[PDB]
């Protein structure tokens, strides 16, 4: 009857991964029950529930831990936190759902009866606990499965993405109530605590900010170790199910191999010793230094002679001069080093050459060589790059920054297919779109009942846009009630996916006038490719005030609207945050800083 697949799942692996705030810390400790947090947000709100609708809260867990780890940080700064392996109990059933209805999410009561009609709720009957309970807050979902002894597995209405041979690799994500939680489930291992300090609700917002800088290199390196770990294991060793065939490249290695090569060249050469007095920004100029250090850089990387680099002297010094236009009007003392690496994603398709794609012969070589003979030629185009706090040398921050970048897109393995997407918009050669026509474009506040509210958009290169095109996604935006208890974000359940990656991301509420929003900024460069497409979660609850009571309803926020912004954040605004791409008058179009999607919120 409702359109729900419920499977009994027998699990083969008991223990999985959860990734957790600073504040969170203190309730996971190794070889203890798990501790329900007790903590609150200066609203009063509870932090690390798993949401705020009571219906939905429990310890969410992943599957995979390289997708724990990218949960843990806070949400407001970005301060990593720490992240542990537990273990779930044997005795209780694990319950796969999947949502088959087009039209409608899923709902608390949709979801028990459900599991009533396929015989799984035990203590109690549809007279007992059914829809009107939980539309009036006399039970909650969670807390109802258990007692019933039941521990969610959830897909969600986005998964992951299927790439162009056809495969998919699973995304699950565990749902455990709290009492199944605080009784059963056991913290196996610390995996990796990164946040070591005291009351971390005690820092203000200027010294929280201070501890991320100093804490956000081993928590970037730790992440990206532990998803280098899982496509080694999953996606690249031929005997995996879900192996291609492809040729994996030891991307770690590329990086301190392009970042030594680019360092001794530079050093052997006083003419490639740059200042920001004397940068090169002619094109002819740039394609000199190409060819007189290309063949240099030929046998340093060890490329086969013959084999084609992926890079061409022309491209590579367009690009560059392209840069140092844009880095002139910067500052060395106010410059971020990941805001530098996010300003080169500009053109770096047309560029680079492997962003989209590399060849499996001599791939490692190509790679190398790419990167360095980039980061050489860049280094004379924008020398400001080496000036920022604590970079070695310019050479070494641009081959390091595009050796994470790349990474980031997976060449080596085969391209991600989009989903088919809903009233597309598109900005700047991206184009945005609903997941799904009914549930995602229009959001139900009052029906079934007030609560949580999430829905889904994909970002992708446009069709138009020219080949090999790479964008910067710096910033979402997403509006939300003026007054209280309307539209209110539900960080924790606030999600961007990208590759087989889950991208860290600060989630915080702005007040600007009467206006409130969301702002939802990546904590590391992000490159959107032709190959790469990336899927957002975004999450409210709603509440009494989000409709009026009378015959002809109005629901709040107005005009609501999501906006993805596609171009660097600039280092010259006055109030941070613009709130002007949420407005409804604002414009999309060819030179867009932002690409705004509207829906709409009925009762």
């Amino acid at each position: 009857n409702e359109s729900i697949v419920v499977e009994i799942v027998k699990l083969k692996n008991f223990h999985v991964y959860r990734g957790v705030s600073p504040i969170g810390v203190k309730d996971y400790q190794v070889g203890q029950k798990i501790v329900k947090s007790t903590s609150t947000d200066e609203h009063g709100n509870p932090v690390g529930l798993g949401n705020y609708d009571p219906h939905w809260q429990g310890l969410y867990a992943a599957e995979h831990l390289h997708h724990a780890a990218s949960y843990a940080v806070d949400n407001n700064s970005g301060v990593p936190g720490g992240l542990f392996k537990i273990k779930l109990p044997e005795d209780v059933r694990f319950v796969r759902y999947e949502n088959k209805d087009a039209a409608q999410a899923i709902t608390p009561g949709r979801l028990y009866r459900a599991l009533r009609e396929e015989g799984l709720i035990k203590l109690t009957t549809a007279k007992e606990l059914n829809e009107t309970h939980f539309n009036s807050n006399q039970n909650f979902l969670t807390n109802e499965l258990g007692k019933e002894k039941i521990i969610l597995i959830d897909t969600d209405e986005f998964e992951s993405f299927t790439d162009i041979n056809g495969m998919k690799i699973p995304r699950l994500e565990f749902i455990i109530p709290w009492n199944i939680a605080t009784e059963q489930v056991q913290v196996s291992e610390e995996v990796k605590v990164w946040y070591k300090g005291r009351d971390f609700s005690s820092l203000n917002a200027k010294e929280r900010l201070e501890l991320m800088m100093k804490l956000r290199g081993p928590y970037e390196n730790d992440l990206t170790s532990y998803e280098a770990k899982f496509k080694d294991l999953i996606i690249c060793r031929s005997a995996s199910y879900y192996s291609s065939g492809s040729s994996c490249l030891d991307w770690e290695k590329i990086k301190t191999e392009s970042q030594r090569i680019v360092k001794q060249i530079i050093e052997e050469h006083p003419e490639l010793q740059s200042h920001s007095k004397n940068a090169v920004t002619d094109k002819e100029k740039l394609q000199k230094i190409y060819n007189d250090y290309a063949p240099k850089i030929d046998k340093l990387s060890s490329l086969k002679e013959g084999v084609s680099r992926a890079t061409t002297a022309l491209n590579i010094a367009s690009w560059a001069a392209g840069l140092a236009e844009t880095f002139s009007n910067k500052n060395a003392d106010g410059l971020d080093k990941a805001a530098a690496v996010t300003a080169i994603i500009p053109g770096l398709g047309q560029a680079v050459g492997i962003a989209n794609g590399i060849e499996k012969h001599d791939g490692e070589a190509i790679a190398i060589n790419s990167i360095a003979l980039s980061a050489l030629v860049v280094a004379q185009a924008i020398p400001i790059v080496g000036e920022i706090a604590d970079v070695v040398g310019a050479g070494l921050i641009l081959a390091g920054g595009l050796a994470q970048l790349i990474q980031s897109v997976s060449p080596d393995t085969p391209p991600h297919v989009e989903p088919p997407h809903f009233y597309p918009q598109t900005s700047n050669h991206v184009t945005v779109g609903w997941l799904n026509q009914k549930i995602d474009e229009m959001i139900h506040a009052w029906y079934p009942h007030e609560g949580y509210r999430s829905h889904h958009f994909v970002i992708k290169i446009a069709n138009d846009a020219p080949e090999n095109t790479t964008m910067p996604i710096t910033e979402i935006m997403a509006k939300l009630g003026s007054q209280t208890k309307q539209l209110d974000l539900v960080p924790e359940r606030v999600w961007v996916y990208q590759n087989n990656n889950v991208i860290t991301c600060t989630k915080q509420t702005v007040s600007l006038k009467t206006d409130r929003f969301a702002v939802i900024r990546p904590l590391f460069p992000t490159m959107l490719t032709k190959s790469r497409p990336i899927v957002v979660r975004m999450a409210y609850i709603t509440g009494e005030n989000s409709c009026t009571t009378d015959a002809n309803p109005t629901c709040f926020p107005e005009n609501p609207a999501i906006a993805v912004r596609v171009t660097p954040l600039p280092s010259n605004n006055e109030c941070e945050w613009d709130h002007t791409p949420l407005h409804p008058s604002y414009q999309n179009g060819d030179k867009a800083d932002f690409v705004r999607l509207g829906y709409r919120i009925g009762v």
